[PDB]
């Protein structure tokens, strides 16, 4: 259901700062990476402001797809996302991979997962569960005056 190697998989460590250059009714998030995987491969971040796609676009467990996907998986359900042409496709360059990405968001309820796109295996997977912070969410809140991090790592 997750990807793993040796029984470790990689997770998601979370850090919230004061926000001080965005709008009053916004937050940040920043999706930060640095190789987790030894192999080039990254992650994305998607957003849906409906917080409507938890249990069935987003699966409560299992990776986000295998294979071929819709070409529109994103651009019908998710509104913001990390990187901003982030795309359904397993082999995509639109990722994180070294580095970090952002978005300023409304303030708000959401639903989001990140994933972790591995060609080799032909899965779109989300994130482990291992860090200090679930990878997939049901009606998060993203509160305006804030910036999230949330960074990815190895994780058990």
């Amino acid at each position: 259901m997750s990807r793993e190697v040796k029984r470790i998989g990689d997770g998601l460590f979370v850090t919230i700062e004061p926000a001080n250059d965005v709008r009053a009714n916004e937050a940040k998030v920043v999706l930060a990476a640095d190789n987790v995987w030894g192999d080039n491969t990254g992650y994305q971040f998607l957003l849906d402001a409906d917080h409507n796609t938890f249990g069935s676009v987003i699966p409560a467990t299992g990776p986000l797809f295998t294979g071929t996907a819709s070409s529109d998986l994103y651009s019908a359900n998710f509104e913001y996302l990390i990187p901003a042409n982030a795309d359904p496709v397993v082999t995509t360059q639109n990722i994180i991979v070294t580095g970090q990405g952002e978005v300023v968001i409304p303030g708000g309820v959401y639903d989001y997962c990140i994933t972790n796109p591995e060609p080799a295996s032909g899965k779109m997977w989300i994130a482990g569960d291992g860090g200090n912070q679930p990878a997939r969410y049901d009606d998060f809140t993203f509160e305006a005056g804030k910036k999230y991090t949330f960074t990815m790592r190895r994780a058990g």
